[PDB]
């Protein structure tokens, strides 16, 4: 029977890796990486995180089955982290999931469970995993203009124009902050207008919050998400702890369902718990416990925020340097957008030909859509990248 | 939109878990004399060692780590492990491996039906219903003898066709505690090969029956006979790491090409569901399995657990024999595993819990690991008073 199986395509990330490793050039650089890397090219375990694992190793007395939808300490902590003082427990349903991706899938299942004729609107472009999951579920997918290839900024007129076509019941997927892969983001005023459009059309917003803390800070990054939650009655939030806590492999995230009333919250909560059960039953414990421990322990929480901040400022300085270099070399303010983008990614806006030429001539690797990881840059690599960009006619 | 959500039905076993001189005999979790579910020694040493060795937490393997996969395959199939034809997928527990198994098979055959035992783990049907898959049942439990209705089982299985999936419990059948002998397994392989039905083996208690190797005997027999088989393994109970959510799905294929296909579809399945699988428990398992000193202590502790429960069964059987002046309840010493179905009807079961405070699953399923010297005579007596 298994022979009938249709061949499924590889991740592609590995294909990028295999090529890079095979490159015999000693000066080769890799900007296609999708995780945070420090000065030495390592992806360290945050201090507080290592502190929580020591604490857990000495205090945990059993590993029996726990909460089906997550432990309360984690649910409350995450909600407060994302929504701050605005968290209305009475109408908020929470589900610990296997990473933010698990959160996305579950939100998709829940929405389709409540509305069979669901259509999803995704930005152009967006995280490929989004479209992939949707295609897999058989859900209809619609696109809304987002990245402006010329200015490398947000095409807000087009975004509004396209979202205006959403009907009540449809789902609109928004990146809370640090748009992956572009790096181009919406300002709070633009979020306010998006809110109006969402109220008008009656579409359900699904906010993918995976980089809280890598943009302008923890609170600032959650600002957009908080405006939507306060103005829109029903909101779905898929939060990831992978990057801002550096626990990628632990698989920790959570789905937040902001409802109109307590009765609906009870309905959504029951369905979420049901969904976990029909997929894997209980969610992973380790990472979630690390997170609640850091968040509830004043000392740890303080150190984590402090470390996250160092990371953020470090990347922000890298952006300014690259931008500075590009300005000095270009004799213009064309690549200024690099300094304006937020998050660890940025789409340069180079054509696949330019991307291929940059690799063949300069030994610099990046995703085929010209997305680079800011964290993979440094004092030695910045000048090279800048030169390459200017030389290939970007 | 969300207000349109229909209320869902809660899980019975876990419902009791929430309800609980209270005597908890519900949820299938091992407990020690003091009613505690301890962290196994080797598992603890593995976590310490891990705290010192791990330098990063970056994303890892989509299908799980090479070490976990090789270790799991060897633990299950022993020297019957043919890597060139076996695909392995790390999942979120044994339950995740089941769901993944049903998704994999359904992809390969949109018209598959699943045969489950009568009775079977409630969660099996639940997921199948959710996925909208056709469920047939095969006779398995003999309400009279409390053993297995093997004649009825063979009867219903022969009616299965190629493309159908037969879900079997590798050992320690949940909730009955009634198991097949190796002779019975060979017989079953004959049926499976004649009808061409794909067996899906739920292996969640390797180690609680007769032994690590012995509990895998049936599974190893089907694997040597049937060219294509699926196994959903759970490390929740034999490693005592329930909450870590670790287990895996093995796809035994007839050839390398099909193996490549299966492995691809499996990785794709994790990617579209939650991307990467959880690392902590899987790392614990491979650390224990590949470290001689740790594996030896794990086996010792697991054997100690196994032997203990077996002692409890014999005690409960004896206690009852004295209290009933009969040997009707003899079957309790014959059953193997964590559970054993008594027979008490729904009304009897409910009476027992609402006054004696002893909770067992509505169908009279008791977790024998929940008993001890103190509570055994109490249980024996309580059922005598509930009569029949
Ligand atoms: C990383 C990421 C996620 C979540 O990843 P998880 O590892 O599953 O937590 C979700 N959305 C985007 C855009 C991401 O970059
Ligand atoms: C324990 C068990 C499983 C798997 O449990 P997980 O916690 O998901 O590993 C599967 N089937 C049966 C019959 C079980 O008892
Ligand atoms: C495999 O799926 C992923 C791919 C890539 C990433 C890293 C983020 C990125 O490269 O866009 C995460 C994934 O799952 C969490
Ligand atoms: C809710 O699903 C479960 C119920 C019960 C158990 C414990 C095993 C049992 O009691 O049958 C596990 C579950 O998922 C792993």
């Amino acid at each position: 029977m298994l022979g009938n199986l249709k061949p499924q395509a590889p991740d592609k990330i590995l294909a990028l890796m295999g090529e890079f490793r095979a490159d015999p050039r000693q000066g080769k650089i890799d900007l296609g990486v999708g995780v945070y890397k420090d000065a030495t090219g390592h992806t360290p375990i945050m201090r507080a995180v290592h502190a929580a694992e020591q604490r857990m190793l000495e205090t945990e007395t059993t590993k029996t089955y726990a909460g089906l939808s997550g432990e309360p300490e984690f649910q409350k902590a995450m909600g407060e982290l994302i929504l701050g003082d605005g968290l209305k427990s009475e109408t908020t349903a929470t589900l610990a999931t296997v990473g933010g991706t698990g959160a996305l899938r579950q939100a998709l299942e829940l929405a389709r469970m409540a509305n069979p004729d669901l259509r999803v609107f995704v930005s152009d472009p967006t995280w490929p995993n989004h479209v992939s999951i949707m295609n897999f579920m058989g859900l209809p997918v619609q696109t809304y203009r987002y990245f402006d290839a010329e200015t490398r900024g947000v095409d807000f007129e087009g975004m509004k124009a396209d979202l205006a076509a959403a009907k009540k019941g449809d789902m609109v997927l928004l990146h809370g902050c640090c748009h992956n892969p572009t790096g181009a983001n919406l300002t709070l005023d633009q979020w306010a207008e998006i809110a109006s459009i969402l109220e008008k059309t009656g579409a359900l917003p699904l906010i993918d919050l995976a980089y809280q803390g890598f943009g302008d800070g923890l609170e600032e990054d959650a600002a957009g998400t908080r405006l939507i939650a306060s103005r829109i009655p029903e909101v779905l939030i898929a939060a990831s702890c992978s990057k801002n806590f550096g626990i990628y492999r632990e698989r920790t995230g959570c789905l937040l369902a902001l409802c109109a009333d307590a009765a609906t919250r009870e309905l959504a909560q029951g369905a979420m718990a049901f969904l976990n059960r029909q997929t894997y039953s209980f969610p992973p414990f380790h990472g979630a416990k690390i997170v609640s421990t850091v968040l509830t322990t004043p000392e740890l929480r303080a150190d984590w925020m402090a470390e996250l901040e160092a990371v953020r400022s470090g990347m922000l300085r890298l952006r300014e340097q690259l931008a500075g270099e590009l300005r000095d070399l270009s004799g213009s303010d064309r690549f200024g957008f690099v300094a304006e983008h937020r998050g660890m990614f940025s789409r340069l806006g180079a054509t696949p030909e330019q991307v291929k030429r940059i690799k063949e001539e300069f030994g610099i690797y990046m995703v085929g859509d010209s997305r680079i990881n800011i964290a993979g840059l440094n004092d030695n690599t910045i000048p090279i990248l800048a030169r390459a960009i200017i030389e290939v006619g970007v």
